[PDB]
């Protein structure tokens, strides 16, 4: 089997991407944030504290003839950005772009933190990291990809995120028309539960490539590119007026600037992030100070190849016995 679904930016800045997901019988379609940095499929629901719902579409398990309460199971998650959610668990039928899993754990939120409430465009998350990170207790549950894997034509999924435009998540096949050149594959460590790999270096604009190992995670659920302070400083030094602002919480730059590209290495291959991808717009409405899309990972504890990086590539998440990651230009 295979599946194919369009993923759409939630706003004009590509702050996140939503992908429609069919849950239950009859289908209830929710727009989920596909997150390769976490491993829970959770949804706003009829069980969510009413005051914490503000425009999201909810899953109502009582209206699904295939929903079954997973007795005694609860979940609770906290994300790198400080947000959180928690609740109980059903199993139900879940379909993405034509690919169906029966008996998928659907984690129904009873509580969500303010940032989820405040974002009316995201109805929940669909985790695509390794199932070892799944928070369901007392019996850990598998991700949608883990449940689908054996049935897929090939045990892979691909992320093709657009810049200011829709893109595609594919399951079970590689669309050879969706990228240019070849796909370069690189080793993955699953020891922390992430799609963790080592970039071979970077360049700023038309500058020379610096060969240096950068360990980080391919994370579709993080907006920006988080890299070591040395790398980030080298990037922003090429932008007149750019500075790290403690009060704003990262590097800012004059909105009048033309940003240089940023290149990262995948083995001997190179992925070029155009400058415009690094502009996240005014820090506050009407400001001429703009927020940068490359920021320091110092204090996160890990480097994160988030959407800013991934959207410059066609990315293969290869879930073979020994997982690998593939990157192609597009």
């Amino acid at each position: 089997s295979t599946g194919s679904a369009t993923t759409t930016p939630i706003d004009s800045l590509d702050d996140a991407y939503i992908t429609p997901v069919q849950i239950g019988t009859p289908a209830q379609t929710l727009n989920l944030d596909f997150d390769t940095g976490s491993s829970d499929l959770w949804v706003f629901s009829s069980e969510t504290t009413a005051s914490e719902v503000d425009g999201q579409t909810i899953y109502t398990p009582s209206k699904s003839t295939t929903a079954k309460l997973l007795s005694g199971a609860t979940w609770s998650i906290s994300y790198g950005d400080g947000s959180s959610s928690s609740g109980d668990v059903y199993t139900d039928t879940v379909s993405v772009g034509g690919l169906t899993v029966t008996g998928q754990a659907v984690e129904s939120a009873k509580k969500v933190s303010s940032s989820f409430t405040e974002d009316s465009t995201i109805d929940g998350l669909l985790g695509l990291a390794f199932s070892t990170l799944n928070t369901v207790s007392p019996t850990q549950q598998k991700t949608f990809f883990d449940n689908a894997k054996a049935s897929l034509d090939s045990p892979v999924f691909t992320a093709d995120l657009g810049y200011h435009a829709p893109g595609t998540y594919n399951f079970g096949f590689i669309d050879t028309t969706a990228y240019t050149g070849s796909i370069t594959y690189t080793a993955v460590s699953t020891k922390q539960g992430f799609w963790e790999w080592t970039s071979t270096g970077y360049a700023v604009g038309s500058g020379t490539f610096k060969s240096t190992s950068i360990d980080g995670i391919a994370d579709t659920g993080t907006t920006l590119l988080y890299l070591p302070a040395t790398v980030v400083s080298a990037y922003w030094a090429q932008v007149s007026g750019a500075k790290s602002s403690s009060s704003v919480g990262g590097y800012v730059f004059p909105c009048s600037a033309t940003l240089p590209s940023f290149t990262f290495g995948v083995g001997s291959a190179r992925i070029v992030i155009p400058g415009d991808y690094i502009d996240f717009g005014p820090i506050s409405t009407g400001s001429s100070s703009c927020f940068g899309g490359i920021q320091s990972s110092a204090g996160i504890g890990i480097n994160i190849f988030g959407d800013v990086a991934l959207k410059a590539a066609f990315v293969v998440f290869n879930g073979a016995t020994t997982p690998t990651l593939g990157f192609a230009s597009k």
